[PDB]
């Protein structure tokens, strides 16, 4: 009964998905505001890749392809990923 690994939520950078598509799927899987989505962009478009949200790991894995399928399905390269922390 040891302590449980979380998984972080990992948004991608790219060069496709327009930035307001990004931020209501933001919006609609992970609750986050405008104002935070769009800190949380800047900084994939920094460094790749950017932390959205740290939790268990099946919900990070149901999250992360629930974001993804809205992109994909819209024709989007929009990617969520899960790393453990």
């Amino acid at each position: 009964l040891e302590r449980p690994k979380l998984y972080k939520v990992m948004l991608l950078n790219d060069d496709y998905t327009p930035r307001e598509f990004v931020t209501v799927v933001l919006k609609a899987v992970f609750r986050m505001s405008e104002d935070t989505g769009r800190r949380v962009m800047m900084t994939a478009h920094r460094f790749g890749s950017a932390v959205v949200v740290v939790c268990e790991r099946d919900i990070a894995e149901t999250k992360a392809k629930e974001a993804t399928d809205l992109g994909k399905e819209a024709g989007f390269p929009l990617m969520f990923t899960t790393e453990p922390e």
